[PDB]
């Protein structure tokens, strides 16, 4: 069978891939999160999917909060896309120190890195 | 000057890594999701984190539902960890056909793969 | 001579208690399940524990029904903490589950999905 | 729409029956254990079965008590057909067993042997 | 002229076998207990059976009790077949320390041997 | 450890012996019925006993009855020891055709074999 | 006109061979089971194949039984993988004297060969 | 010792043969299935047989499918017994060109051979 | 006067060696773990042994972690038996790239070596 | 490739070494325990490491027992840290003749050496 | 495209066979030594041969050891069919031999005779 | 009583070692070929040596095949350090070589060049 292997841990995808291949199956693709598994399913139409039941769920804001609990002096720069300004605002409130804009202009990224350090 | 780079898109991590390295910084690690960013922060104690504001949020159950919308005959095997049985149950209800237990015992994985196919 | 009596059936605890008391022993406490027996053991330090096992399981019944009728429609009832068994029941052919305590609307929604 | 309701608790069968009937379904039969559900399935050919699983087990409780007190004295209660579980309980540290239905003299003889 | 020889004492079967063979008969099988004599009769359809009137009668439970009288610290592991669980239970009650399951899986046999020792 | 292996089937003693030896244990003796296990325990004082839960229980009379059910024309000669005359009598009643006496005198055994055939 | 004849019954192969030859065809090969038919097809590239739909295939246990009928003193070692213990047990019961485990450890193979001889 | 080596996998026979020969034994023959092992036993009278406990069985239908993969223009006639019709149907669907029932008339066998060519 | 010095700490072996030599003794060998002390005793037959009671012993997983600290691009294949899957999983998580199973099949060892390189 | 082979069993290192060499790889070193594998890695910078996941650990007490089996007149002094007294006691019971606590005075070490000789 | 594969290591023949087959070639035969390769060549007439023969012999080793130590004690380990070589080894200074397959008892008897 | 065990098969060294040790001897070393046995003899000075060397070479096989078929196509499989032998094999008529460890791609490239 043609198998899509889904797990956030690269090494776990590799272990499962080895077992599946030894049993005669072909791993036709891999994914590390939910959204990616859906897209790869559409594209590859595998006979079978294996999926870790823990898929990454933690949003940027929560990650900022957790890092700030571990280290109140942490320095975090957010990357924004357009339309997510509300979330960046909240990330800054929760302790992030700045942000940079995609697509990256190298000079502006570096200027912001220097300001934050 | 020691930087942890966090983004779900590999090519975006590579572009940012190149800019940071050219400017004299050392990229000491990378992460593609929130949970991984937190763990890598604890472990690496970087001077600086760059973090995409959109981190993967889709849980396993939602990924199962979405795959089932695309293909009502999809064959999906969940991987369970201990303590997540409620979520596996719901994944099965939402259309997953079976599950395998970590740590993997190859013979049982294959037996479950064969039952599902 | 100090005895902790464990059985899920109240009347069976009472019958055993009567026999033990007539023979000169003191029933110092009672329990109706394993977890409760452990707690009472810590607390009472009895000389002796009597324990009844409560044992065809649900999973086998699901398998047997599916052998008789491969199109059988079975909905499991679970409470919180029994999810491992429901998982196995679903794997063995059950089509869904409903949660105790029952919320009528959710029971009916699941009944309709399964039919 | 024809439903076989399976649960060891009578009152839970009645609560589910009420909800199913109010939603327009017919409860065509009831059972309190797996074996009985299989027999009733053959006989009634229901469109749908609801089945409650009845699940810390006795063996784990024996193990936990033995961790707390390696000299604990535990006597299992078995009926005919549960011998596999008693065997495992004895292996996990229980010192004996008594048979239901209880014969007072044999219970006391076993209590004395174990003490 | 085709003879099934039944006796619990090997040397008695050998003496009888020698006499029968010298007299021109063919010993087509041997058995050392009752159950074995019945099975060998079905299978061999001998013209004649010789059978010691004392066949072994001691059940497993009695053998456990007798060993325990000789040595109260004896360590005995029962082998169970399916359907004999009541007898194993009673053997454990009478002083046996554990049991192993046929067919033997070597790792589990050894684990049980180690637990008992 | 020093192990006494008890099982009515020779091949099962050999299989268990192989597993025990591979794990480092020494099989110091074997027995095929209950009575023999007790005697060997006394004599060998093993650290450990393995014992099949089904030990032969069927007496001579039952074996005669069972053989006669299988083949009403079966020809069975009993071997008697002194003191077991009641059992031989019952074996004859249940369909055995004769008996021979231990210790064997070859001539008398053969005379009885010829009478019965 | 070049024909491969496939049937598990030798007599049926002989009858078909005779008829085909009398009609002017050349029987270029024969096979008595499926696997053999495939191999002979690759190798001989016949114009035509005749093939029985049912080839009955003798398993290891049956082969042990048949060899033991031919020679009651036969010495047979089974080659097994892990997980086949029920079948090994049955093979031993039917008269096999031992077993060796794949993948092979040469030392253990030889040890088992020596024990059996 | 003189050894008959029985295994369906050629490479496994070769590995066992090498180990046996290095230890000083003589592999006097090989077989790849049960029936062949029996015949070789009769003929060679080996001191010892090594025999894989699982022989894989290719059925007629699979053999037809495999031949058709090797040569899509293969010409196959199912010469079979009555009562197999579902399997013959499937063989015909999988590419077999003909069928006859045994016992047959020579004339009709040849007529079917001619139709198929 | 011929002394074997046993201690896991190199500095402690050096200090003891110096003191023993200054006092007129000859240090004929050193060992840093138990197994090594035994072997060196057999071989050197010293008049005297000094021995630390506690030698801490590094397991496979710790060795993987330590090698990965020294060289983050290290390529490590674990050698495991069946039943150790939890430990292999952890070794892979700690940075090992694969595993091979004892007893060795040479072909699979090489296949895994090639995959990892 | 250049390979470092790590396994506590010499014979297992030799089997793996043979397979690797036959396939064209170079075994550049060997180790029998974790600590030794780390040191050899630093020194050899191999392309690849094969490493048994379980390293067996001989403790000091076992090493004392083993030495005493080899030579019942062995002279062993336990040079140890404070807080180990139960284990030293057992070592003395198992035949060690002396003990000193580290850190020590040279003079007292030598005095204990002299007492034991 | 028809290939004869020659290598003394079975697993190396198998690896090369797999690579050749994946590339579209047919492995028509195998051999593990030179003499066997020649015979298989005659018989199979392959388009192509791959060959890895891996080749100091026992007799030379005996001679060299005897030069180093004229009192050396050497036992040859031989199978049937190698008697000419054993003869020569004994002439060159070896003191005995043991025959494969080994009986432990005969090995020990020969070791004792030679010492 | 101090024994050097010489055999190209690891498992045969191990079997002989076990028998020798059970009989009271000490195996002080092992070797898998002649040259190694000589070196180990010098170094260990054993009381006793057991030796099984098992020895047509590749070059002769090439020559014989070329006599049978002057258009034969032969590829040598070599490791590093055997270049002198490959040279001679090519001179005697072999058309190419492949180097261990194999890369599949290089094997195929060489097979295609030679055909």
């Amino acid at each position: 069978a043609r198998v899509l292997v889904v797990d956030d841990a690269a090494f776990m995808r590799m272990l499962l891939k080895k077992i599946l291949t030894q049993a005669g199956h072909e791993v036709v693709g891999e994914a590390s999160n939910g959204k990616e598994a859906v897209e790869k399913y559409k594209q590859l139409k595998p006979d079978l999917v294996t999926m870790d039941i823990v898929m990454p769920e933690m949003d940027g804001i929560t990650a900022v909060k957790e890092i700030m609990k571990i280290d109140p002096n942490a320095k975090i720069i957010m990357i924004t896309a357009v339309g997510q300004e509300a979330k960046v605002m909240e990330a800054l409130k929760s302790g992030a120190k700045g942000y940079i804009v995609k697509p990256f202009q190298a000079q502006k990224v570096i200027e912001e890195v220097n300001r934050v350090l």
